[PDB]
């Protein structure tokens, strides 16, 4: 007789609902704890799944110690498990593949593979507002990056330098952080001067004066408060009726509406020429099936580009005074060059000298090899992947990560890859190099193959169309910090390790720097108050 047993199924069914609150919450708490832990045992006898970082914590999985070091968890798992593995992230499973291998099964991955707005869209979509980036079909996001890059030419790149320059002096001459023309030596935290320099010199090129001039005013604040919705938090609550989360929002309308006010100015007075991103949008936004993008998706795309770099390149630049306050001898190798490029200083920065700048550009290539931005990359799996020359399959709803920056610090790639050294690209100063084949997302040529071991800037139809333009501003910017200052680490300090929880690999602060006038009789002229 089964029978009684059955019975006794029901009876302990019953039993175990009248347990008293004490067990009830103990087993609340014991019963998926050890489900957990079998469900690993058991998952590790898949031949068809890659290995699974072991954790003890159910649903929050691995999420501290990838969170606080990822390249060092990732060198551990390495060691562990080769390449390929996974490991479980605050409910989700992500699926790491290292090395250059990595960066073609992700980057280069299929469209119907992998989903990278099912990754980022809830973090990016309250920031920047809808129907922009990855609050929209890929196939729009595609012509989005063509309609941006359209603005992103030589032409206006020629037009910025001389735009980011004034910026720049009169950041020195008018900032409480410089003030050149009454202090010839300070102290800074370049966590407060790069974002500050940043936002100036990004608003007046790329947004134009009138934007330029509103962060002179409160205005400034809205920056701030849609800064702070840009938290990896986003990731796991986008939304909680939290105040900041409403200052952010608050901010993205105010935002967008301050753009949106401007554009149907600019639309009222037939005044659209070809000055900024903004003119370039209003002449150039309408997808390829004659649908137009509205003034609400233009000033919102106007909010994602800004903000993207923003956060990338207010670290490189920082990450950039920090390398060179301990080396002396590259900031002298670096103003020869501004001497020998500029006449001394009698020739006006252009964006063609700029390019005859090999050290200086091959000084910003070796911040971001040591200082990929991005530490991880990701896509959610959309289809099974069969991992090739493998019998992994990674399962939809799984998420693929990809770590260019990881391999960037990899000695068989690097030799001495922990060593800062601007001469490890002597003639190889672009800011990446297509070695072969190419191929159009919808956004122009770029390389086909992504599996150069140097991927600062992603590749494939992800690939970042803001590498031009960010080695534009922190061109200006480095030639103009050289030619004028000096700078040095306080006593027992130097370079800080990043921060690996915020949403750039910036540097752990206050990360401060003393500086000191080449020419502590040189004058900025111009007006202020
Ligand atoms: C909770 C416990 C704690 C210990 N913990 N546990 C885990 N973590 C953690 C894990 C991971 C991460 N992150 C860091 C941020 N990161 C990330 C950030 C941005 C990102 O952006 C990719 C897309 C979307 O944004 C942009 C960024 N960008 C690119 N170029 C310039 N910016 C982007 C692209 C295009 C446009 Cl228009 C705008 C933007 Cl912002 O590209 C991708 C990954 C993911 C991992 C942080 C903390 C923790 O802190
Ligand atoms: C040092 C500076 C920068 C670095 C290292 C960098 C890096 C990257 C990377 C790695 C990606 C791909 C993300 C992924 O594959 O998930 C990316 C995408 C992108 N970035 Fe940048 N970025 C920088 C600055 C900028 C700037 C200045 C802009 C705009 C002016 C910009 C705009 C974009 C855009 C539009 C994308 C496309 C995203 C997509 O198609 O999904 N970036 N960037």
């Amino acid at each position: 007789i089964v029978g009684e047993a059955l019975e006794y199924v029901n009876i302990g069914l019953s039993h175990f609902l009248a347990l008293p609150l004490a067990q009830r919450i103990s087993l609340i708490i014991i019963i998926p704890f050890i489900y957990n832990i079998v469900w690993q045992l058991l998952y590790s006898l898949r031949k068809d799944r890659p290995p699974l970082v072991f954790y003890w914590i159910p649903w929050v999985g691995s999420a501290v110690v990838y969170g606080m070091k990822p390249y060092e968890f990732f060198e551990e798992c390495q060691k562990k498990y080769g390449d390929i593995f996974s490991f479980v992230l605050l409910g989700r499973v992500m699926t790491v593949y290292l090395g250059p291998k990595g960066h073609e099964f992700v980057f280069n991955a299929k469209l119907a593979d992998v989903s990278a707005e099912a990754a980022y869209a809830h973090l990016t979509t309250p920031v920047f507002g809808k129907g922009v980036i990855y609050d929209c079909p890929n196939s729009r996001l595609m012509e989005q990056k063509k309609f941006v890059k359209g603005a992103l030419t030589k032409e206006a790149f020629k037009s910025y330098v001389p735009l980011i320059a004034e910026e720049v002096y009169k950041y020195f001459r008018d900032s409480k952080n410089f003030r050149l023309n009454e202090r010839t030596t300070g102290t800074i935290d370049v966590m407060v001067t790069q974002p500050e320099m940043t936002i100036f010199t990004a608003s007046r090129s790329l947004l134009g004066k009138e934007m330029r001039a509103k962060l002179d005013t409160d205005f400034a604040y809205l920056y701030s408060d849609l800064d702070k919705g840009f938290t990896p938090i986003n990731f796991v609550f986008p939304n909680l009726p939290l105040e900041h989360y409403r200052k952010r929002d608050h901010a993205q309308k105010a935002i967008s509406g301050t753009y949106m006010s401007l554009i149907k100015e600019r639309r009222k007075n037939n005044d659209i020429q070809d000055r900024d991103l903004i003119d370039s949008l209003m002449k150039n936004s309408t997808y390829k099936d004659g649908v137009k993008m509205t003034d609400q998706e233009i000033a919102n795309l106007l909010i994602g580009v800004l903000m993207g770099g923003q956060h990338t390149s207010a670290a490189t630049s920082a990450w950039i005074l920090l390398h060179l306050a301990e080396r002396p001898d590259v900031q002298q190798e670096l103003y020869e060059e501004q001497m020998r490029v500029l006449d001394g200083g009698k020739k006006e920065l252009t964006y063609d000298l700029l390019q005859e700048m090999p050290l200086l550009n091959q000084t910003i290539k070796e911040t971001l090899r040591m200082h990929h931005p991005l530490h991880s990359l990701f896509r959610k799996v959309m289809k099974d992947m069969h991992v090739p020359n493998t019998s992994y399959v990674i399962p939809a709803g799984y998420h693929v990560l990809v770590s260019p920056g990881y391999t960037h610090l990899r000695d068989e790639y690097f030799p001495n890859a922990h060593q800062f050294n601007i001469h490890r690209w002597n003639n190889d100063s672009a800011s990446s190099y297509s070695v072969g084949e190419e191929v159009d997302y919808g956004f122009g040529a770029i390389s086909k193959g992504v599996s150069s071991p140097y991927l600062p800037f992603g590749g494939g139809r992800h690939r970042c169309t803001g590498e031009h333009f960010a080695y534009c501003q922190l061109g200006v910017l480095m030639s103009i910090f050289i030619r004028t200052l000096k700078w040095h680490y306080p006593e027992g300090k130097t370079v800080p390790p990043p921060d690996f929880t915020s949403m750039v690999t910036l540097p752990t602060g206050p990360a401060k720097i003393i500086w000191e006038k080449r020419n502590p009789e040189q004058k900025i002229g111009g007006r202020h108050h």
